[PDB]
């Protein structure tokens, strides 16, 4: 029951949210969110900041900075577009993490969500099984078993193979793929 524009635009009005974020506090923020992805610590110590926050050491606490007035209270207008992240990241592997993480201190945020953001609207729709066809040239530099990419996908539930195809679209895959698509998306936009 959605159809992607929905998705879309839902994460779209999230990502202008944090446009409020300056210049330190939008380099910043994704700079501690990075430390995150690849560190439970501090995904866990993110998640369980927020539910009056105090100071915090580390890659959390350089995401609570740019939430916080002097007190320790959280914006809710910027404190809420964060934890419709964290959630997205919930549903995500381990492995998706660590990449998301290795996409964002490179340029390659905007090159997937293109290519997630094609797949989940050329599914149609979310529910029955479709054909799926790939994007030519969003694919990476060796597309293949390895390839970030690949594991991208696959760790969302895609049987995927070799020679340039289409995919089979498992509704299986929604809610990792719009996880996927709706966090690589507002990564970009703060990158922006």
């Amino acid at each position: 029951t959605e159809d992607f524009q929905g998705l879309r635009a839902e994460v779209e009005t999230i990502s202008k949210e944090l446009e409020l974020l300056d210049r330190e506090l939008c380099q910043l923020l994704l700079e501690g969110l990075e430390g995150v992805l690849r560190d439970q610590l501090a995904l866990r110590a993110l998640e369980e900041a927020l539910e009056p926050v105090e100071p915090l050491d580390g890659p959390a606490g350089a995401v609570l900075e740019c939430l916080v007035l002097s007190s320790g209270m959280l914006v809710p207008e910027l404190a809420i577009p964060v934890v419709y992240l964290l959630g997205a990241l919930t549903m995500l592997s381990e492995t998706q993490h660590k990449l998301l993480a290795e996409a964002l201190e490179s340029q390659t945020l905007l090159g997937p969500l293109e290519l997630v953001g094609s797949l989940l609207e050329q599914s149609a729709p979310w529910q029955e099984r479709s054909t799926m066809s790939l994007p030519p040239g969003l694919l990476g530099n060796s597309w293949g078993e390895g390839a970030p990419a690949w594991v991208l996908l696959d760790e969302c539930g895609l049987e995927l193979g070799e020679d340039t195809p289409h995919v089979c679209w498992e509704p299986q895959a929604q809610g990792r793929m719009c996880a996927l698509y709706a966090s690589l998306a507002l990564l970009s936009g703060l990158s922006q």
